[PDB]
This record gives C-alpha cells, sequence and structure tokens, in this order.
C-alpha cells in the first residue's frame, strides 16, 4: 500500500522504500519525476536547480537532502531548507539518515574512472567515489526522469556523465548554469566564511575566468595568461589549479570548445569555479 | 525494433533490447533476465524454466562473454562459444528474447566507471583472481540497466558470485529480486558446468568426489562442523588426482560472521588443468 502523497504540497519522506513507491506510483499517473540531490543548506543556487526542474512539463520535484558521509559539521538547518522548497512549490524531500542508506555501511561501492583522481581528486582522492556511489543510490531509489547538477562543481558533472553512460542509466543528466553574487563570485555555503579581505579578494575567481572567456579570440595561451594576471592581481589566494580541458575534461583541442577550471584557498576557504571557453 | 511473439528476437545493440524491454513492461509483461556467458547446458536451462514460469513474464537471456571478469592471458579466449547450439536450446524453450551484445557496444569506453565489490570479492575463487567480481558485478549492473527486469536468475552454483549479485542490489537499492536456482547435476551428482567438457574419462570418474564428499559433509553435520568437514576431506583425499584449492564451511552469506547451526559447504579443486566448483548447504546439528 503506497505512502500518502499530497499534491501542491511539501510530502517529506525519510525512508528510501517510502520515496521510491511514491516516485513509481506518481511516474503511473503520467508525471515525470525530476531529482535534485542536495546535502542541506540550500541557496539561491540550489533553488535554480529547483526551478530547472518545475519548469519541465508534468514535473514533480524530488530534491534529496542528506549529508553523504562518503564524499567527506557541515552546516545543518533542516526547517529552514524545508521552508525554501515548499516556498518554491517542491511536492517531495527525501530526507534519509545515514543508516538508512547505508545499512550494510560500506560494501558495494562505485570506482570512478581515472578523471576521478585529477583536479578535485588530487586533495581528495576518495571524493568522488562517495558522489558517484551515493548518485548511483538515489538514480535508483528515486528513478527520476532527469537528475539536476550545478556547473560549478563541474568536475562532479563531468563524472556523473560518465556514470550514467558507464551504468547504461537511463536518466537525462542536466548541468544547470552557476549562479552568483552581484560581482560574479560563484554562490557558496562556504562565502560566509570569508573575512571581508578575502571576500573582495574572492572576486579574482570569477573575474579570472571571464576575462579569460574573452581573451580566448587570441587562443588558448592568451586565455590562460588573461586569468593568470587577474588571479596575480588577488592578495592571499592560493592557486591550486587553473586548467584548460576540454568539455569532458580530456585535454584541450587545438581548437573549439572548452573548460577552464581554478581552485584556491583563501585562508581556510577553499573555493572553486570554472567556465565554458571557445578557443579563437 | 520489432518483436514477434511466441518466437525468438534476437537483439544485438542495448538500445533496442531496452526499448523492447520497456514496450514489454508498459503492456503488463513481467520481464525476467537470465545472464549467461553461453555454451548453454540444463543449469541454465532450469535458470530458464524458472523464469518461464512466474506468470505473465518475458524472458530475456543474455549471451555475452565478458572479457572484464576474465584475468590475462588466457582464459577468455579458451571459454566456449557455441551460439548456434544456445540459440537453438532458447527457440526449444520457448524464450522470447535473447540479449547478445558486442564488446564494443558493452564497453565503447574501456574500463571507465566501474563496481568496485565488498571484501568477499577477495576471498575465495577472488584470492587468485583479485579482479574477477569486479568483472562481473559491472556487467550484471549494466545488464539490469540495460534490461530493467523485474527479477534476475542466477544458478547456486556459483555461490559466491550469488552472494555478490544480492550485495550488489542491495547497497545500490536495485529495484530488482535476485532469484537463486539450486545447482543441476548429472546423474552421479557431478555439477553441470560447461568446465566439464574438459574433463577426460577418467577426470570425469574422479570428479564425482566433489560432490560425494559435498553430500557425505551435508549428512555427517548431525555430528558437528569437525565432522563434517573430516567427512568431506576423506573423499576428496581418497579421489585419484584431484588437488583441492579450498574446502570451506562459511555462514550463508559468506560474510564477516561465524557459522552458527546454517551454512554453506564450499569446495574448489583441479582435475589436471580444469578447474572445477560446488557447494552445498550445511546445516549442523539437524
Ligand atoms: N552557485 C551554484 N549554482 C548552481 N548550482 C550550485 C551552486 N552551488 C551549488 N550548486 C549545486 O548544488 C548541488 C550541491 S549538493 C550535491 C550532492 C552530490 O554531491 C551527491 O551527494 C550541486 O549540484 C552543486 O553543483
Ligand atoms: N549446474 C548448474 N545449475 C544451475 N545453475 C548453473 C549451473 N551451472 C551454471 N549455472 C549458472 O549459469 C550462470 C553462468 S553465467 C554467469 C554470468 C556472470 O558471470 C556475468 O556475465 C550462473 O548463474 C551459474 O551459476
Amino acid at each position: 500500500a503506497i505512502p500518502a502523497f499530497h499534491p501542491g504540497e511539501l510530502n517529506v519522506y525519510s525512508a528510501p522504500g517510502d520515496v521510491a513507491d511514491v516516485s513509481r506510483a506518481l511516474r503511473l499517473t503520467g508525471r515525470r519525476v525530476m531529482l535534485v540531490p542536495t546535502m542541506g543548506a540550500l541557496h539561491e543556487g540550489h533553488l535554480a536547480l529547483v526551478r530547472a526542474a518545475k519548469r519541465v512539463p508534468g514535473s514533480v520535484v524530488v530534491v534529496s537532502i542528506f549529508v553523504n558521509p562518503m564524499q567527506f559539521a557541515y552546516p545543518r538547518t533542516p526547517d529552514d531548507d524545508l521552508a525554501q522548497l515548499r516556498a518554491e512549490g517542491v511536492e517531495i524531500a527525501f530526507t534519509p539518515t545515514t543508516a538508512a542508506m547505508y545499512p550494510d555501511g560500506l560494501r558495494t561501492t562505485v570506482q570512478p574512472g581515472p578523471l576521478a583522481a585529477e583536479l578535485e581528486g588530487g586533495p581528495r582522492p576518495t571524493h568522488f567515489a562517495g558522489v558517484l556511489t551515493v548518485v548511483l543510490k538515489l538514480l535508483q531509489i528515486v528513478r527520476p526522469d532527469r537528475v539536476f547538477f550545478g556547473e560549478k562543481d563541474y568536475q562532479q558533472l563531468v563524472l556523473i556523465r560518465q556514470l550514467v553512460a558507464d551504468f547504461n542509466l537511463d536518466v537525462a543528466v542536466v548541468g544547470v548554469p552557476t549562479v552568483r553574487e552581484a560581482d560574479g563570485l560563484a554562490m557558496s555555503s562556504r562565502n560566509r566564511y570569508l573575512d571581508p579581505a578575502q571576500r573582495a579578494a574572492a572576486v579574482a575567481l570569477s573575474a579570472a575566468l571571464t576575462a579569460a572567456a574573452h581573451a580566448a579570440t587570441a587562443g588558448a595561451q592568451a586565455a590562460l595568461d588573461a586569468a593568470r594576471a587577474v588571479l596575480d592581481a588577488a592578495p592571499g589566494v592560493a592557486v591550486d589549479y587553473l586548467e584548460l580541458r576540454d568539455i569532458g575534461l580530456g585535454p584541450m583541442p587545438l581548437n573549439g570548445s572548452g573548460r577552464l577550471l581554478v581552485a584556491a584557498r583563501l585562508g581556510t576557504t577553499r573555493l572553486l569555479d570554472n567556465i565554458a571557453i571557445e578557443i579563437g
């Protein structure tokens, strides 16, 4: 017997089987199930995922809130997150416990391809296994038609595309453009940790990337050099990498579409950003 | 793509069987999946029959000699391929779908994202072959995603493989029921296997010691674990030219738990270059 679902209201489920049964029943009624995976502490960046999901005709939006210990006190405002979702007209929140997600501990897991050891995988060599493992599980629990990820974490988005292709998953992966503060800083929960000198310096990540994207008419080296100049003008910004790659994060082609990605530490706060680049 | 019912329909393209499967499921039919590497014998046909008896089912039998679950050199080229016989057997069984993918269609990016099994995969069959079960669970995952069956069928013969498939399915919340089917045996007890064709008359005669030892142990087990294990071992010791790789008594889930009353006794032995497996349910004190 299928759990209670009240249309037009926020329905919250903590049991994987409960959201699974409702998702299945809803799909049979001709809803298209959209999945928005989050780790809570929702800002406008996450709302852009929600709104992207909402605009699909027939959508019912499932937002998972689950702090996945496998990809690591993280920020935790449960009541506030649910209010944001309620305000957005999301009808399903999925809020499992760790015990619910991992009843048998870490046993079978996803091993990502080699890209998981590069870029963000340098400092954190197991982070992406954690991500792909919990993503695969949510996909199987919820069985969405489409799943939504922000372009801000571009490498995560690329690896999710690889997970979906590699395991023949029947879901469309949708990347949603980065939401930015008024000065271009990519929205992130971490931003609140920056002191005022750090927050002023943080602007150099996005400024560096936009410079590069416009410098790119003069070629790949001019793009990279323009980006480095901007980063070089910021104090207290320790660049971990600044790398131009093709859109699938392979080596950058001589001409064509690429992505430029940057990561930097401002004190104890690590920030990432990335931008589309067209070479020449 | 076309699907003619009451006939065997062979699809090579994953997209083709995916479309047909989905179409069938929407029309009411329940999809049964029986994954094989071909070279079918009566053991595989019990799997088919178990699938076939599920009411309203359509049966998909996949045939794919999965390069990822083989080590080098060596073994992959040596696995028997008898596809004419296979398809004929499936037709004779009233199976409606054979799925026969190419390596390129399954591994267009080579080994990129893969399944990493739990620690069980390092044990028993995994000992000499530490990448073996990653290969199996990777292809089984992909098959379940392509075919999206209601239930998937595996033999008890490869009992550790069954256990790990159950782990895959639990751990990744796969929406499929795993059905284990009892081992089909020759008249004397020899567990049916594609490997048996590599036993000459003498080795074939000796090979009965595997099932003899396990059934003796299952009967001796009223007298406890030591008695069960020592009975099996005596039968194996008395068998000409059987080299035992392992004989282990484990809990039914094979994992980080002690044996109590209920267990599984598993044997692997070499007859010349041919490596044979068998296992049996054990009840201690029963
Ligand atoms: N500023 C932003 N703009 C757009 N998307 C964003 C932003 N900030 C965060 N997100 C997006 O919000 C999601 C964060 S939680 C991801 C869960 C996954 O790891 C599995 O556990 C992710 O899709 C970010 O890329
Ligand atoms: N004698 C038997 N009785 C019952 N089932 C059997 C027997 N012999 C083999 N099988 C069963 O036939 C299947 C072999 S193909 C497994 C495919 C996997 O590695 C990924 O490609 C397996 O379910 C055996 O346990």
